[PDB]
């Protein structure tokens, strides 16, 4: 099977960390920055990693049991479509939100059906992704007591990503990989680092406008239908990389060289007009061609 | 190009009405209640139709400007990207939600980055998918006044559908289509109702718990993936119907047959041999040819 990328216009597609379209490309500040995130991430023949899931509906969400243990109150997390989290394969139930040490402002509801009869099912909280009682890799977070979580005590509700805030001396930080939690001799499973090429290349970054609070620019390092699409083909891999050619969508002129490694994640060289930030948001990725890890953009 | 279906396993897409996971597929018991979603529906070769969008990021959102006029509030709309919705030039901005006649309670969040440096960016607010102020068409919704609104007059926010209950004096109609144009038009391009094509076939649905409450089971007429696959695709139509195989995913063995329509659903004869049978959730649709219309399921 021949590899390929969607044939779908970057701005109609999803970030990978926050259901939320893509409005825009960027190279980080700092091109020496290590990302490290657990959602989008994928190989180019189809292998997921981290929390990452098929569907653009998973992300940024969680699911569980709340449970009130002498006045510190908690989520006994399970996977999104409620069948129990194992931690076999992934650091956090698939789909968990990848943004570390800031507070989670998660919006919920009660998911069993006879709970869904009358009344309002829905409630808000705050989940801080830090210290040791958030532990998702060990199926526990804490959640912040806001005097309105007692009717959901014994309950099991699904909650999705609202906005987020920073924590309270520290300022945020987009890059930084959650601790997740560790269990005795067991694997992180952690999708792995992405180190930046170097010589002149870039890791590019698609980023949403998302209330990310001081911060409201959330990159990822692919869009999700790219992960869905790689799921999908199970394309080998035949090249150490591939060449994309970032097309208009009216003229069919190509508006710039990329290089995807087998790692799932795209590099660009930044020129004299901006990076890739300059570039419309409009345009469709191209599959060009296999080519050396040491090609020349 | 050869026409194709995702080779996901159902449970790992999304409802193309809410942004949940398919938990299931049934047929209606009310053969006579007609689908006419504006949600989940495209063509096979890929032409989307109605509130159709790609990624299910949009799926049951709106975008825009919160006013207060004459004593009311409500939002005048734009597409999710920002950019502007046309008016009358489809139903409604895309992935605007099609629960019809029933109480909508949207989570929102401001959208403009200078709104997002400091403090609480969201609320929530309930709007109702009918009255002649309800005009989605025409651009614009009423919101119910919560006393919580005037902080946001003026200001762009996004909505999220979070649940969903019935208006008060009527049943949640989950079959309901919104009468988007209000009383001054039919809104234009509206995707079709659907009627089953007979040899003993019923529509499909694909089903998600969610928090639609007193009737927690939302129907679509496709997965959300099979919209974008089609619109990347965009393959010919080449029969009657398209065969599909629903397979399980390790043995590949058939499971039950299908047969989808060009306009871009599909039918089964449900409850073959008395049906002591249940399918699972996690199977494969597999397309296996282009058939006649008479091919007897
Ligand atoms: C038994 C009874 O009449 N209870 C009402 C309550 O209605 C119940 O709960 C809602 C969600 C719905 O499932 C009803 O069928 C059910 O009887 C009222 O809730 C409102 O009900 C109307 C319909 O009659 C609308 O569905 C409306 O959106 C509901 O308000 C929402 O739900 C409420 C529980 C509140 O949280 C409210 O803020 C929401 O907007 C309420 C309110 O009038 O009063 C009794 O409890
Ligand atoms: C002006 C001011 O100092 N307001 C604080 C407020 O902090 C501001 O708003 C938050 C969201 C954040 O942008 C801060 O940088 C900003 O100064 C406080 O909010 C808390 O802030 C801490 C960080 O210092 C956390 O981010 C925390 O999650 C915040 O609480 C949340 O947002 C608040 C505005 C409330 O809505 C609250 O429910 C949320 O938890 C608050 C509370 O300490 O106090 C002032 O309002």
């Amino acid at each position: 099977k021949p590899f390929s990328v969607p044939n779908i216009p970057m701005n109609l597609m999803s970030n990978s960390r926050v259901p939320m379209l893509i409005d825009g490309m960027m190279v980080s500040n700092d091109q020496n920055q290590v990302p490290q995130f657990q959602n989008g991430r994928v190989t180019l023949d189809g292998q997921l990693q981290g929390t990452t899931t098929v569907s653009a509906a998973c992300i940024a969400r969680m699911r569980g049991r709340i449970f009130n243990n002498n006045g510190n109150y908690g989520v006994n997390l399970a996977e999104l479509d409620g069948n129990p989290y194992h931690a076999f394969d992934s650091p956090a139930p698939l789909g968990f939100p990848d943004f570390g040490n800031c507070d989670l402002h998660m919006t919920f509801v009660k998911i069993n059906p006879t709970e869904l009869s009358t009344g309002d099912p829905s409630g808000k909280v705050v989940i801080h992704s830090y210290d040791a009682t958030f532990a998702p890799h060990l199926g526990t977070v804490k959640l912040e007591d806001n005097n309105e979580l007692d009717q959901f005590v014994g309950k099991e509700v699904v909650l999705e990503l609202t906005w987020v805030s920073n924590r309270t001396g520290a300022t945020l930080n987009l890059w930084a990989v959650p601790n997740y939690g560790s269990n005795l001799t067991q694997a992180s499973q952690l999708a792995p680092p992405i180190y930046p090429p170097g010589f002149g290349e870039a890791i590019v970054y698609f980023t949403s406008t998302f209330p990310t609070v001081s911060n409201p620019k959330v990159p990822c390092t692919l869009p999700q239908e790219f992960v869905s699409h790689f799921v999908n083909e199970q394309a080998p891999t035949r090249g150490d990389a591939a060449l994309l050619h970032y097309v208009d969508p009216d003229t069919h002129r190509n508006l710039g060289e990329f290089k995807m490694y087998p790692e799932g994640y795209m590099t660009c060289v930044p020129n004299a007009g901006g990076g890739p930030q300059t570039l419309p948001i409009n345009g469709v990725f191209v599959f060009i061609s296999w080519v050396s890890r040491y090609y020349q953009l």
